[PDB]
């Protein structure tokens, strides 16, 4: 197997310790934990709460004992991590191997003249994170996955294969694979580079061969091109993928193989005709989104980060800005998968922290571009976020170096930044870029347009109370391509900001842009609560349960993108309004408060053309449970979310009703998170219990490595006890 998990039976233990890298050292009683892993979700120790009186980091320690065969003595091993956060150091059998300070980039170590072949083997890392982390929340550890690499000494050079399309029609693709082949020995010889590429159906559409004589230096080389025929060109509405296989081959046989998954497609950009997708015009319906999974902390499952893409997909996002580092693998393959366009972007800040910029911008952006370069998904390259002092000779130049860094590795997609505060004085930092993100800078489209009519716009970061206008901004303007929501998705450091809470659902703003970007009619009602829910989106709910205030006036806004929308209570009209332009999508009903139902008539052209309801919720009387998946792969990795809500007879979730919940699993499973999305909670996320939050909570199962059934419980006071089967 040339590249396999890497993530099963390790050990982990939390602060500092003594030999933590020896091979003496008695570790029989650490703590048993299988990769992706995070320890500040983890309750504080001594405390019941990942949260301080806000999460703490510091030091820990992974090791792993690991077996390699005989067999393969000669070859060449290596052990990578897509991830650690942050500041790791590894050893191999009580030497040290590497220091790696970036969390968020991949780094792969060779570790083949610290192994031993026939025997067991020793990998330990010390993780330190040491940092403030207030803006958002990290995580600390081994937090993505890792692999375990063998190859001959005579292979392709990790991420030295870069597939372009220089030519991507309907009628016909060009595909251009250039490769990289380390050759360890310097060894002389006449090697086959073979290029095969397959389509969904792991077909053979083309193939091509070339016989390669080794240049003599450590690394050769080598590239060719191939035509596909008619090609299924990769898109946002048909995600296609191909995938090329490259073989070397000596003497017949197989010295290495890798295959990289791709999407045939055309990107343009210009201030005229704005984004082209296959040369067609479109404008990027975007959101940010930072790297957490909520109730899982920094936990890159494959799984997590596929709901994720997927759950943003169904609210109508096209496009996401990675802010403000590389993303894990796992979130690319689902973006290539699922068809969402990406901004990938390398740092934050560059020197106003922080102490090792300097030194390792470079490693760390190659790191991304060089990952990532594959990915049909990707389709910008950031290189920071509201840089600081942006107009200084000194950090147009930094901004320069970046810029002509990542082109040395890519030229096939535009470099670009996100910039606040943009100013006349602002040129000379925008200049090198190809695209240039504006954020919050929606007064300035117009007149940097008179200024430089070359210039191409994105919002990289707009308001939620803001939508309608910086919406409208992106439709006006050609040299506008779209507009990036701070932020898509809510994240720990917590914000309430998103579209989507930290459980995954989707919030009144996220109604109020569907109202901007959906081709069908839409009309959501929303309330305004008579106490404020917390101690800037305006602060309203979506249900209709206000006990105790029977009579007094309820603001009842509704979003909608129709003509006139009639709102009712009851049954008795509250009168018909008009969508006017000065409404900005969203009409208002001051309706005295009565139990019952809220009903919103839309019309476009005099015509009825949808209707929509909020009714209040009776008292509470079961348990609800339901799960995305109720079958997953007993692999040890695979998820399950379960959402929990209190329900009344009709099915209706009280969002009144804020109880605990005790969880538990029967079968070979565990419990790896609970949450809501309450964002003052400080609850535990790894505990067996949970409050509900407005009638809700959410569990995630982990599986286990057997199959069989899977049975999660849910208790609540006063009522039955529920319980949902996954296999």
């Amino acid at each position: 197997l040339r590249e396999q998990s890497f993530d099963e039976a390790w050990l982990f233990h939390r602060g500092d310790i003594a030999e933590g890298e020896k091979q003496s050292l008695d570790d029989s009683q650490w703590r048993q934990i299988n990769l992706p892993h995070d320890w500040s979700i983890e309750d504080i120790p001594g405390t019941n709460s990942p949260f301080t009186a806000f999460t703490v980091g510091g030091t820990g320690w992974y090791r792993k004992h690991f077996y390699i065969d005989a067999a393969e003595k000669g070859k060449c091993i290596a052990v990578s991590f897509d991830g650690i956060y942050m500041n790791a150091d590894i050893w191999v059998n009580d030497r040290h191997v590497a220091n790696h300070v970036y969390g968020y980039t991949a780094f792969e170590l060779d570790i083949t003249d610290y192994v031993r072949f026939g025997a067991e083997n020793l990998i330990a890392v010390r993780v330190k994170n040491e940092g403030m982390n207030c803006r958002w929340y990290t995580g600390s550890g081994i937090y993505r996955h890792t692999f375990l690499k063998i190859t001959n000494p005579l292979h392709f050079e990790t991420w030295g294969t870069f597939v372009t399309t220089p030519v991507a029609t309907a009628d016909k693709a060009e595909v251009h694979v250039q490769s990289v082949l380390a050759n360890t020995e310097k060894v002389t010889g006449k090697v086959i580079l073979e290029t095969r590429i397959v389509d969904k159906n792991n077909h053979t559409v083309a193939r091509k061969e070339q016989l390669v004589t080794l240049d003599n230096k450590e690394k050769t080389e080598v590239g060719h091109a191939l035509e596909v025929l008619a090609p299924q060109l990769w898109s946002i509405d048909n995600p296609y993928l191909y995938q090329v296989v490259n073989r070397l081959l000596q003497d017949d046989k197989v010295i290495d193989e890798e295959y990289i998954s791709i999407g045939i497609r055309n990107i343009a950009f210009s201030a005229e005709n704005g984004f082209q997708l296959n040369g067609k015009s479109m404008k990027l319906k975007g959101g940010c989104i930072h790297h957490d999974n909520g109730l899982l902390g920094a936990k890159a499952f494959d799984r997590a980060e596929e709901r994720k893409i997927e759950l943003l997909k169904a609210a109508g996002f096209n496009a996401l800005r990675l802010s403000h580092n590389p993303p894990s693998i796992a979130l690319l393959n689902a973006c290539d998968r699922l068809g969402m366009l990406v901004i990938d972007e390398a740092f934050d800040m560059w020197r106003y922290g922080a102490q090792y910029f300097d030194k390792l911008w470079k490693e760390d952006l190659h790191s991304m571009v060089a990952r990532d370069r594959n990915h049909p998904s990707v389709i910008m390259w950031s290189i920071g976020n509201e840089i600081k002092n942006k107009e200084t000779a000194e950090i147009v130049d930094i901004c320069r170096e970046l810029t002509g860094f990542v082109k040395t590795l890519d030229t096939t997609r535009p470099v670009t930044a996100g910039v606040n505060s943009i100013v006349d004085a602002t040129d000379d930092f925008l200049a090198p870029l190809d695209v240039c993100g504006y954020n919050y800078c929606l007064n300035r489209y117009e007149s940097d347009a008179k200024r430089h009519p070359d210039r191409i716009i994105y919002a990289s970061e707009s308001y939620a109370s803001q939508a309608y206008d910086y919406w409208k901004g992106v439709e006006d303007h050609s040299w506008v391509i779209g507009d990036f929501i701070w932020t898509a998705f809510d994240y720990i450091g917590h914000a309430n900001c998103g579209d989507l809470n930290l459980s995954g659902e989707r919030r009144p703003q996220s109604y109020l842009r569907e109202t901007l970007w959906s081709d069908a009619p839409v009309s959501h009602i929303v309330v305004t609560p008579p106490v404020p829910s917390f101690p800037d989106f305006p602060d309203v709910v979506d249900h209709w349960n206000f006990p105790g205030y029977e009579g007094k006036k309820m603001t009842v806004s509704v979003y909608s993108n129709c003509e006139q929308v009639e709102l009712f209570l009851n049954g008795e009209s509250l009168g018909k309004q008009e969508n006017t332009a000065d409404k900005k999508n969203t009409l208002v009903w001051e309706v005295p408060y009565a139990h019952g139902i809220l009903k919103a008539v839309s019309y476009n052209k005099g015509g009825e053309v949808g209707t929509a309801t909020l009714e209040s919720a009776g008292k509470v009387e079961k348990i609800r449970l339901s799960a995305d998946r109720t079958e997953i792969v007993a692999d040890g990795n695979d998820l399950s979310y379960i959402t929990l809500e209190l329900v009344d007879s009709k099915g209706i979730r009280n969002q009144l009703a804020e109880e605990l919940v005790a969880f538990s699993i029967e079968g070979d499973a565990t419990i790896e998170g609970v949450g809501n999305a309450n964002p003052m909670s400080i609850e535990s996320f790894v505990a067996n219990s949970r409050k509900t939050w407005r009638g809700s909570n959410l569990l995630v199962v982990r599986s286990g490595k057997s199959s069989g059934r899977i049975i999660v419980t849910a208790k609540v006071k006063a009522l039955p006890v529920a319980s949902i089967t996954i296999t």
